[PDB]
């Protein structure tokens, strides 16, 4: 199998303040600074939950897309899932010998991504990422 | 970074997903990702069927309604093709988190049994950023 570890879970959020100060200092998690990523068009703030993180996103920039998610969950939602691969291009070539959103890009974390539709991963976005 | 941090949130133990059918979801980490998936186990008393996906790190709960009034079948209504519910994360202790929460009154949306036979509580999605949230006893 290829399948490793959950890296993290993602929430669109409609204030990163606030979001990250909920989890800090009402939950009392490890919340690290908001980070921009306009390359990324979100700007992230990290919950390390230990054994995995948490991801609270919101838009940087107009054509963001989380910011459609956000216009449907005005109060926020889940937004997908990351869960590690051995290997990105051997898993690609094996999804699509199989017959299974994304057109590789480099991630968020600087390593290549996927993205599988959510209606055959039972209604959740699911972004493979090497490991 | 080896900071003091004195605090009672544990591992996030799993994240929810209400699926439309269990045993093609099921199938689908197992056949088609390769993930570790286990039996389908049925849970009447909080009606709902769960199949546990390991990661390793964390479980996914793939969830299906058990009975007329499963708690996310109104859920499905709105999401037919399915969709994340809520995640988990454990605490140290659930009786002195709960009163932490009412000092710092946030209104909880539950102390009930949960799906682990542990004691459990729902914290409301708006406080939460638009996430379900439930801490379960370590
Ligand atoms: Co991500
Ligand atoms: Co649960």
């Amino acid at each position: 199998s290829m399948l490793g570890r959950l890296n993290h879970v993602a929430i669109a959020v409609p204030d990163l303040e606030k979001a990250a100060a909920f989890y800090k200092n009402i939950l009392g998690a490890q919340v690290s600074e908001a980070v921009p990523l306009p390359e990324h068009g979100v700007s992230v703030v990290f919950v390390n939950l230990g054994n995995t993180k948490m991801e609270l996103l919101h838009p940087l920039g107009l054509d963001s897309p989380i910011a459609g998610f956000l216009q449907k969950n005005k109060a926020g939602g889940m937004h997908h899932i990351c869960i590690e691969v051995d290997n990105i291009n051997a898993a690609v070539m094996d999804l699509k010998k199989k017959k299974i959103l994304s057109e590789v890009k480099i991630g968020a974390h600087g390593k290549p991504v996927i993205f599988l539709h959510p209606k055959d991963c039972g209604g959740v976005l699911v972004e493979l990422e090497q490991a």
